[PDB]
């Protein structure tokens, strides 16, 4: 698509089909991401991709909206990706927390991405973070940023991704997986 | 252009040509930031537009970087964008500060959108917001979360309520 198109694209989805997410489409969204801007060019955060539907179960129960409409979309999606990052590698800049910005970033690309590769998304922020971290085995000293479903919507200095981009559980590579 | 071509397009951007910034142009980048999502689809954040050559000054002093090469891309471009955002509009969500995952989202929209157009961007955090406030007259309770020049490289909101020109509170549409 071209790229005003896609902007003018983009909204917020909550209705999906169950069709499978392609997977070359899949890492050219996370390739998105993986040219973003970050302050010092440090990538302080990785993307956890979320497949198993018990995951999946976790990430709806975790998540703290007035409506259940957030959780369905996980529920009801294909796949999860979640955004989390490292407070600590880039810290703090004129009394902002640089992690937030960055992965901010990232995760915009990846949302446009999505919306490019003909996928809904939808940011949701508000969670019981230690839950998300409990399910996905993250280590307590990171920060669930964001995650969003990902799916076909209903009618109605080169970084390797590889190191950045996980299934189902923190440290086990997506690339890497019989997935 | 194509929409993963621009992403593979973008890059910092520190020398830029005198030429001027297409004022249609500007109001397109402008929009796609406003087409931005955000919590709650609030939006706690609006753009000031600096092209006045002393408050240029003002904020490429301002700006704390080991090199003097974003102070002189704010120097030597058309004009600087500043995202100004207001921590308590939102707030915080699940010990995360809203303002600046928004305002972040939206600054890429704007640094996406000036590639789209011909345009370059840099992103710049590091300075003395105190400088910038007193330069921008930016009242204190709110935060400067970026700023970026615009210019060519060398070698339903209405968008009038969330830009100013050169001060805050000084609408751009509405300036002549």
């Amino acid at each position: 698509m071209e790229f005003y198109e896609v902007i003018k694209k983009r909204k917020s989805i909550k209705k999906f089909e169950q069709t499978a997410i392609d997977r070359d489409k899949l890492l050219k969204i996370i390739d998105m991401a993986m040219r973003a801007p970050s302050w010092k060019n440090k990538t302080p955060y990785k993307f956890i991709v979320v497949e198993s539907d018990k995951l999946k179960l976790d990430i709806a129960n975790a998540i703290e909206n007035k409506t259940s409409a957030a959780s369905e979309a996980v529920l009801n999606s294909p796949m999860t990706i979640v955004a989390v990052a490292n407070p600590e590698e880039s810290g703090d800049v004129s009394g902002k927390e640089i992690y937030l910005i960055d992965t901010a970033i990232a995760m915009e690309h990846i949302v446009l991405g999505a919306t490019d590769e003909g996928y809904g998304t939808c940011w949701i922020a508000a969670f019981n973070e230690n839950k998300i971290k409990e399910a996905l085995k993250i280590p307590d000293n990171l920060r669930v940023v964001a995650l969003t479903p990902l799916g076909v919507p209903k009618d109605s200095p080169k970084k390797d991704m590889d190191e950045y981009l996980y299934i189902d559980k923190w440290g086990t590579s997506f690339m890497e997986s019989n997935v």
